[PDB]
């Protein structure tokens, strides 16, 4: 396949990327949410789409199994973005990386235990606050961890805050704002630039308005 | 909560554990699949259930946020089971850890790249075959990796083989048989044995037939 392969994740990133793609002359021919298929053609015969877990987008792009992709800044920070080029902030799937714990719970006077998927981000954030922390790596449902005493705080993405509030948790600290970024393979950028450039320019134009 | 906290995952493990629980006098009061809730009471007031990602069951059990749980041998091998007690093979959610690649694809003559969630299992298996391999850590959809050239083989769980066959892949090697196991926290076993013992005996009886 000589064309471009675009890596996306289902749900938020796919929903909010599709208008950008449509403006660029690229439309999916079916709904990937309703399929077991993983490779999808588009209305442009030079572009196909891989549907991945969000955590795997940078990996496929890094290794060149996709030429480019859309990934959340939270994922890029955690995975490490040293072997891809971040080209555009698409301003989509907006949220915050935050810390949170049980509402009005005092912090214990000892080395903190942080339950989180974002172990690198958690360590780096707490390092900036002067704390060397223990991390408990989890893969989902971070909001449960404080309720059953697994760790003293969590680090997770927060949008509306409804998940925190539903579970008797409150956000303690804002770490950083998060949005989805367009990343490119470092070799694809050099070899397939003529194919990438119109789509990059289209996206850039669309995000201005 | 002085009673027992049982860690389970949704889908396969929950479906096949429920009959074991029912025989032991423990029934959920609603369907966790249809809820955002994560802590669930049962018909026994001394037992509650946490609903977790499969990868997190050993972690909650290890740290004592759950007293016991049901986890697949594939997860236990990958996570490491040195800080829990494996008490019973429940013979449920049966499958195999296998290697697979594109059907009739020759292996390249160089260090192999293995795309997988099971990075420790992949390294240990290939070590037994005399190969020091590179691993590409993924979080899902392993069946895609060989189709887009991300790695030369995968390591994944296989049940019917339909996923492999649908994607033009075939299993190369059988690594080991996999089934779900009852794991217990090493302190809970010592302190809550009177509560655990009847349920352990019930499960053991049920799996004999
Ligand atoms: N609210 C978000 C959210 N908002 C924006 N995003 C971005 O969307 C990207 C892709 O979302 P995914 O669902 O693929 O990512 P994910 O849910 O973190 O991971 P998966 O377990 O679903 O694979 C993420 O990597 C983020 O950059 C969010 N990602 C996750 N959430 C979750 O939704 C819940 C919080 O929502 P509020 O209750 O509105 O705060 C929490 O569980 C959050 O973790
Ligand atoms: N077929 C199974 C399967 N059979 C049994 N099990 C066991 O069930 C346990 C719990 O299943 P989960 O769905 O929670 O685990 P998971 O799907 O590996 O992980 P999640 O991404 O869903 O969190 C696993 O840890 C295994 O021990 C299986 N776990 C996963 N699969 C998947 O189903 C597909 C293959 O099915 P066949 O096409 O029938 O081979 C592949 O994607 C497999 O990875
Ligand atoms: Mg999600
Ligand atoms: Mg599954």
């Amino acid at each position: 396949f000589l064309g471009l392969t675009l890596a996306l994740s289902k749900g938020r990133i796919l929903e909010e990327t599709m208008p950008l793609l449509r403006a660029a002359g690229v439309e999916l021919l079916e709904d990937p949410e309703a399929s077991r298929k993983l490779i999808f053609p588009t209305s442009n015969p030079n572009v196909r789409v891989l549907i991945l877990r969000a955590s795997d987008v940078p990996t496929y792009v890094e290794h060149g199994a996709a030429d480019f992709g859309v990934a959340g800044k939270d994922v890029l920070l955690e995975h490490g973005a040293n072997h891809v080029y971040e080209l555009l902030d698409l301003k989509i799937a907006q949220c915050k990386l935050m810390t949170a714990g049980v509402k009005d719970a005092p912090l214990p006077n000892r080395r903190l235990r942080i339950a989180t998927k974002y172990v690198n981000v958690a360590r780096a954030y707490f390092a900036s606050q002067g704390q060397q922390v223990d991390v408990i790596k989890l893969y989902g449902s971070m909001e449960l961890a404080p309720l059953v005493g697994l760790g003293d705080l969590i680090v997770d993405v927060v949008d509306t805050g409804n998940t925190l509030r539903a579970n008797g948790l409150e956000a303690r600290d804002h770490i950083c704002d998060v949005s989805s970024r367009l990343i490119v393979n470092q070799v694809s950028y050099k070899r397939k630039f003529a194919l990438l450039e119109p789509i990059l320019d289209s996206f850039k134009n669309s995000i201005n308005s």
